[PDB]
């Protein structure tokens, strides 16, 4: 069992409903004014075929940068100087307002959600997860605390296989026979040595903070995220997240928004926690992710390789470079990447053939480095 | 074999992508921005508990309206009179700019799609189907006129089980061993006795429509739906579909739009098929609509009860009342009700319980016609 979960919709019993269940009462009123969320569905545009390029001023430094981000199978990218958007670019076919797929820089925002609620006091990151989940104990996370799944410094067996089925278990792929009914199931199949200390980037962690947020609010984590961050961010858009069949948000990387809406969340940050919407993190929350994590802990030379004094704290990775970068990463090419010396947020959405490869990474950061310093004064 | 049918993207192989397969190249690309028609999804607000009742000037003539719209299970209904909302009602919990389940609505919405390419010539309905989807040959559809699908006369051997069948294919319900593969399969395997010119309410015609819809413009269903219709609405938000997993939308019952947006598809109708962005479908089509279908061929006891003149036709229910009334109509309580005399539109989505029964039916109709007469000029 995996113990008590926000109700789907109010006075709803566990697990309900389910794709065979939605058309029957009681479900069926909240089921009929939310269908997405049981069977897929497409758009019907409301509106009745060439790539979109603004670059702006960073043009004349970066002449062939419109190029580089087709080589790197740019769909939207987006670059906010203070509050103003200085350059902008959007490939054919996709619309400046059309919503993409974030990939882990969800697990960036999720780390938001539980910035918050630390900074009320409903999380304390020196607790235990047993604390908040105690279901979770006899697994790999029974014995860590809420800091260490923060910053992905727990030893488990993850092949990276695990990760297949941790996406069957959320309805990412087509599930198998035997595989764990839901999201919640799998993590508490997951085992490790039980050492801690040091950092392994593990999707299944995020989904344990999802979880933690979920217990100490009573909220579903979509509601949770909207309410903690979301709605505090004036976008133009709702954002939208993948749910498994109890409706869990897939909060390790199911997200999906406007690059311009997605740039709202890097403001915040460099506004010390603050939105148009309210304060959504403390000062201190975002010194600690910019100050960045444990050094001795990063011993990912995919990351290292490039920054060699990066590291990973509170769902963000820590460059660690000469302008103090930082940013939220995700496969194929996802960033949301921050740079506080000019004040700025560049948003890079992409869909790379490949998840990753040392070839990606290196153009992809080249490009993102190569925007922050022609935003530097001369 | 269904033959040809739209890619759901350009260049992509046949069925292309599937839940297993797009985040891989070179799917992903496509399916990163669309995400939400392949993994069901949430909505995550970007706007941080009662009802809403606006009735207007109705309410001195019906003072109990509101009480009779709960009794109804009312979720959203609205008054358009001329270009004008004169009374509005939603539920607690539901926004008016939320979306709604159409349920058969969507049938009269599949029905102006055919519509509009019948003034353009490219369907005539006196063809057999198989003038257009010759993969039909063999099965009920083999033999009956496209008319005769529009207002639906094929005799058909529909467990209404194939009701449950046709869910399952579509990816309503979850699917069982054997299950025909899409939509497309699941209409081929249906028969009858060969006869025609009876009315016979099946769902399935519907999905045969928009086959032929597919095969005459090379659109997928989704992206018809806006082209000959949504987009030349000047609605305020799109219309959501679902769809199976080859991305066909059903077309009998899956769309999902707002009250208000609904009405402007009644609008068009009252104002010869002319919308704001262009005229949708012809004067002819509309009058034809207005007037009715045979009313030899409409048995159906649990329609002629209430309305002894009533008649079917192009996927509309015409009363043959002292009104003229017409409307589309979906189980639980969907109706998109055109009043004619007072070139009003009455809009009204529910989720009672059950799907269909005459209480229902006719406290329903009981609100409706009331509604109507309260508009009349005194
Ligand atoms: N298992 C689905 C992919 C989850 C996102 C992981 C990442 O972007 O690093
Ligand atoms: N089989 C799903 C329901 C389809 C809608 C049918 C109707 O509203 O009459
Ligand atoms: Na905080
Ligand atoms: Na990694
Ligand atoms: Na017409
Ligand atoms: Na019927």
């Amino acid at each position: 069992s995996t113990g008590q979960h926000p109700a789907r919709y109010p006075g709803a019993a566990a697990g309900e409903p389910t794709l065979d269940s939605w058309q029957e009462p009681p479900h069926n009123r909240w089921a009929f004014a939310h269908l997405g969320e049981m069977v897929p569905s497409a758009a019907v545009s409301r509106r009745p075929g060439h790539a979109l390029a603004r670059l702006g001023a960073i043009a004349a430094q970066l002449p062939d940068l419109e190029q580089r981000l087709e080589q790197t199978y740019t769909d939207a990218f987006l670059v906010l100087r203070g509050t103003e958007v200085v350059a902008e670019y959007y490939r054919a076919g996709f619309a400046p307002d059309d919503r993409h797929l974030l990939m882990a820089v969800s697990k960036s925002l999720c780390g938001t959600v539980v910035g918050a609620l630390v900074d009320e006091g409903r999380i304390d990151p020196a607790q235990p997860v047993t604390e908040y989940v105690p279901e979770l104990a006899g697994s790999v996370y029974d014995g860590p605390s809420v800091l260490q799944v923060l910053d992905m410094q727990i030893s488990i067996d993850y092949n990276e296989s695990e990760v297949q089925t941790h996406d069957r278990s959320a309805g990412w792929r087509t599930r198998r026979h035997g595989d764990p009914a839901d999201t919640y199931e799998f993590l508490t199949t997951l085992r490790g040595d039980g050492s801690t200390g040091e950092f392994q980037y593990c999707s299944a962690n995020t989904d344990v903070l999802a979880w933690i947020v979920e217990r100490v609010t009573g909220l579903r984590y979509v509601e949770a995220l909207s309410t903690y961050l979301w709605a505090k961010l004036d976008a133009d858009r709702d954002a939208t997240i993948t749910v498994d069949t109890t409706g869990f948000g897939f909060a390790n990387g199911g997200v999906s928004c406007t690059a311009r809406d997605l740039a709202r969340v890097g403001r915040m940050m460099l506004d010390g926690g603050v939105a148009p919407g309210g304060r959504v993190v403390s000062e201190d929350w975002v010194r600690r992710v910019l100050a960045g994590g444990s050094h001795e802990a990063m011993t990912d030379k995919g990351f290292t390789n490039t920054f060699p004094d990066g590291s990973y704290t509170r769902q963000w990775w820590c460059t660690g470079n000469e302008r103090g970068n930082v940013s939220g990463i995700g496969i194929h090419g996802q960033n949301l990447w921050l740079d506080p010396l000019t004040d700025s947020v560049i948003v890079k959405l992409s869909s790379w053939p490949d998840p990753y490869t040392e070839h990606w990474h290196r153009l992809q950061n080249g490009i993102l480095l190569d925007v922050s310093r022609a935003l530097d004064a001369v």
